[PDB]
């Protein structure tokens, strides 16, 4: 979860499998500054949902969609549970 | 809507049905500060979404799930 | 810690000053439904600051702009002065 | 503007430098799946500001961060810290 740009340039393939599995960002350090590698799905999803949050009513529309079905229930309970653990 | 504090005071109960129905906030003017009246479900969903947005993976999980 | 709509309609004015002085939203419970009353400023800032994070890269520019706000007009003029 | 991991591997050092100079993220595509590389300072601002936004008070404070009067603040400051 933190490594030199030097160790990361060798190890990009497994770092990318990594961020896409455990969904944990990787800090890459460097003399010319530090960087974060992350799952590109996660990042994109994060942007696109903030895109939809133009107002409280959209946040409400999101929660409902989540309340609609059993897969919504699953995904939302796991998120709250993640939260509850930290 | 967009009204005065006295206008908002006498009209307060229909304002609460209005907010719970059209989900639009109501801007109340007063020389003591402006205020917004919004539905409680809207407020709670907004604040909850923002809290859940702490983890980016959560967004991806909100997304994947609606699409189920 | 909520208040009934009837108590709210009564005390609207002091509720309004108070939502703006202490900036804490008040929850209103009624037979007509539930509401939250908060300052227009908290509400505008909530919506706009989220809109700005549409690009995660705005976060740092928000942080720095607010830092330049707290610095004062003072920091600017000195910048201007350091010269060619 | 996405590059292959095989490209990212080659110019990893200038890429890290770019991301931090430009304050723009880079999308890396690879046989191992997709990633986004971003300045660490800016990832951090981003996680922190979303954390702060839970609260509408903190949000207000991000919007609203902001003489003879101002003179005397400076005077008191100095008096209080000298």
């Amino acid at each position: 979860m933190s490594i030199s740009a030097s160790e990361a340039r060798q190890r990009l393939f497994p770092l990318i499998e990594q961020v896409n599995t455990d969904h944990q960002p990787v800090r890459i350090t460097s003399r010319a500054g530090d960087a974060v590698l992350m799952s590109a799905d996660d990042y994109d999803a994060w942007q696109e949902t903030v895109y939809l949050l133009r107002s409280p009513e959209n946040a409400r529309r999101l929660m409902e969609a989540v309340a609609r079905d059993k897969a919504g229930h699953s995904a939302f309970t796991k998120s709250v549970d993640e939260l509850r653990e930290m």
